[PDB]
């Protein structure tokens, strides 16, 4: 049996090769990474005289689609951010080659999944956790300037990548299951330990849901683990309920989905439907989860600099902020590079 006239397997993947030529420009070293999108080879553009990845797009309809609209953004992001000043990965070009759509990129180091990993899920330092807060906030305020408009959908650690192995600077990754304001058509989106609560609960959204998003990486960052990592969508709401409480009536009054979730009284107040066991809701607090008082994650920030009380309130109040149940009132990019989280103090 045949794919692709032998240069795919049966999965769609092109079977990469170690040393190929293409185009009589790229010469193909190693593979770097693979997911369902297809994979990425770190390959030498022998016409620009550098190295570059290549992420080579399954030869299958769902996936070539996904990669033009990834295709789109990045072009017109690259419109508007000619210095790299952003925190979006560059894409160089783009061509077709044997029934593939490959995308080429500005090479870049692993995730921050990764990066977790190799703490040992510990958690990086808060100094590191605010540089990437930084530098994904100043990103966000990209995406929302009015001719971007632009809303991630999946963000997470393993879509946010280092520079360099040895330092801090990062790149937002992966725009295929991204939007635009205006043009919103997906109902069914975002990873679920990021996920937001007017997705989960069917509500109309905009680019506020990344911010949630992010304060659930940046906590992740700091801590080692997921602050929400719900097995199902009733799990995950239940979840953000121990830390958060129950999310505002005038919020669930208006969602279509919020008797998946959560009862109304005969007051008019809303409860959660009863299992078939959480701790009580709002009781998980992110006060201790954080150990502000009590040395950090684990008390294992006990004794080290970097890791005041202080320091550790202004980082509770930030993320507080992102996770506000409220996507109108959430903290927008903006105000949150302004947060005192990002004042030097002593
Ligand atoms: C498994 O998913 C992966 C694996 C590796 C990479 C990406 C996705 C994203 C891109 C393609 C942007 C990239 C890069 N530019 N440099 C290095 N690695 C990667």
């Amino acid at each position: 049996k045949v794919y692709n006239d032998g240069y795919d397997d049966d999965n769609y993947d092109y079977i990469v090769k170690n040393g190929e030529k293409w185009m009589d420009r790229y010469e193909i070293d190693s593979l770097i990474g693979k997911g369902s999108f297809g994979q990425v080879v770190k390959a030498y553009d022998r016409v620009e005289q550098e190295w570059v990845a290549i992420k080579i797009i399954k030869n299958k309809k769902a996936f070539l689609n996904q990669a033009q609209i990834e295709v789109r953004l990045l072009e017109l992001m690259n419109k508007h951010d000619t210095e790299m000043k952003y925190y979006i990965v560059h894409l160089k070009r783009h061509f077709m080659f044997r029934n593939h759509l490959c995308l080429v990129f500005e090479m870049l180091s692993y995730n921050l999944y990764d990066l977790l990993r190799n703490t040992n899920f510990r958690g990086v330092s808060l100094n590191l956790t605010r540089k990437f807060a930084q530098q994904m906030c100043t990103a966000l305020l990209f995406l929302a300037t009015p001719e971007l408009s632009i809303i991630h959908c999946d963000l997470k650690p393993e879509n946010i990548l280092l520079c360099n192995p040895k330092r801090s600077a990062i790149k937002i990754v992966d725009f295929g299951s991204s939007c635009q304001l205006g043009q919103r058509i997906y109902q069914y989106i975002q990873s679920r330990f990021y996920r937001s609560p007017e997705v989960l609960l069917g509500m109309p959204y905009d680019l506020a849901i990344d911010m949630w998003s992010l304060g659930c990486i940046l906590v992740e960052m700091h801590t080692g683990e997921p602050l929400f990592s719900g097995a199902n969508e009733v799990d995950q709401m239940n979840k953000i309920v121990e830390v958060l409480g129950i999310p505002p009536a005038h919020i669930l009054d208006q969602a279509p989905k919020a008797r998946k979730f959560f009862e109304k009284l005969p007051d008019g107040t809303w409860n959660l439907k009863k299992t078939k066991e959480y701790k009580p809701p709002g009781t998980r607090k992110l006060h201790n989860i954080l150990g502000v008082e009590t040395g950090g994650p684990g008390g294992r920030r006990a004794g080290e600099s970097g890791h005041t009380v202080a320091d550790y309130l202004k980082f509770k109040d930030l993320i507080l902020r992102m996770l506000d149940y409220d996507p109108k009132t959430r903290i927008q990019p903006y105000y949150a590079l302004q947060h005192s989280f990002f004042k030097k103090t002593a």
